[PDB]
RNA sequence: GAUUCGACGGGGACUUCGGUCCUCGGACGCGGGUUCGAUUCCCGC
C-alpha cells in the first residue's frame, strides 16, 4: 500500500529532545537535489532546523550533496508542504510553551521525498 | 505508472462570509514541445 525508502535519519536528535508530536514532509525540492538524493548523494542534519516565516514553513540548514549537472546552495532555506492549520498549530505551541520544531528524517515514500518533522523539547540531563 | 495529502503561485466553484473545496504548475541536469497522461518519447543548451 504504502512503499517507502529511508534516505537519512537524525541521530543527533533522538538523545536530545524528547519528541512531543511528529508530523510528516512535504519539500519543494530543486532538481538537481532531487538527482543527488538518488545517486545516494550525503546529507546531514547538523545545526539543521525549522522555522515558520510567513505563514509558511522553512527546513533551514540541511546539507544535500550537489552532483555533477553544472548553483545548488547546500543549504538552501527549503520550503515545507504542510497544511496551513498545521503549521498554525505548530507555530502555537513554538509560542505558547517555547518548544522547538526539528527534523526527524528524510526519506521516499513513492517516489516522492519526504522529511519528517517533530515538535519537541528539552531533556535536562 | 493520476499523485509533493499540504505551502506557494495561476484559474474556478459553493457559502448566514466566518467557512468548505476543485484544478493547473512544481523535484528527478536547464529551459521547452508532443500526448488524455508522462522523472522513462521528441527539440535546443
Amino acid at each position: 500500500s504504502d512503499k517507502i525508502i529511508p534516505i537519512a535519519e537524525n541521530k543527533e536528535a533522538k538523545a536530545k529532545y524528547d519528541i512531543l508530536e511528529t508530523y510528516e514532509a512535504g519539500i519543494v525540492l530543486k532538481g538537481s537535489e532531487v538527482k543527488s538524493l538518488r545517486e545516494k548523494g550525503t546529507v546531514s542534519f547538523k545545526d539543521s532546523f525549522v522555522r515558520i516565516e510567513n505563514g509558511e514553513a522553512w527546513l533551514y540548514n540541511l546539507y544535500i550533496a550537489p552532483y555533477k549537472h553544472a548553483n545548488h546552495d547546500p543549504l538552501r532555506k527549503r520550503k515545507l508542504l504542510l497544511h496551513k492549520r498545521e503549521i498554525m498549530r505548530l507555530y502555537g505551541k513554538v509560542q505558547e510553551k517555547g518548544y522547538t520544531i526539528i527534523p526527524l528524517k528524510l526519506y521516499w515514500k513513492n517516489n516522492k521525498v519526504k522529511v519528517l518533522i517533530a515538535l519537541a523539547k528539552g531533556k535536562k540531563l
